[PDB]
């Protein structure tokens, strides 16, 4: 699924993203924005041989089992196909153990480098929340 901006701020609110660990909002809007276009099926590969799925682009790594990254962890106990569902659900509760590991959102590659210090309220302007 391919959320608008306002649909998908409106999903992270309800789903208590906003504030959370203190990241307003916009900061999660942004870190979307950037991280899969609002695309819930988006998939990466790293260099490694672990996968970035979803909304917010979570790392097999250390977040979710996918069965094809020996040595990894699952952190948030989900299989990596659940954080590629149309409802962000599983994408919200695992950002927030994400984000509550020792650099916040900086764990966000994309948010560190295109949202950290800009206007991310703009991400929300006009929405009805
Ligand atoms: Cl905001
Ligand atoms: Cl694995
Ligand atoms: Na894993």
């Amino acid at each position: 699924k391919v959320f608008g901006r306002c649909e998908l701020a409106a999903a992270m609110k309800r789903h208590g993203l906003d504030n959370y660990r203190g990241y307003s909002l916009g900061n999660w809007v942004c870190a979307a924005k950037f991280e899969s276009n609002f695309n819930t099926q988006a998939t990466n590969r790293n260099t490694d041989g672990s996968t970035d799925y979803g909304i917010l682009q979570i790392n097999s790594r250390w977040w979710c089992n996918d069965g094809r990254t020996p040595g990894s962890r699952n952190l948030c106990n989900i299989p990596c196909s659940a954080l590629l569902s149309s409802d962000i659900t599983a994408s919200v509760n695992c950002a927030k153990k994400i984000v509550s590991d020792g650099n916040g959102m900086n764990a966000w590659v994309a948010w560190r480098n295109r949202c950290k210090g800009t206007d991310v309220q703009a991400w929300i302007r006009g929405c009805r929340l």
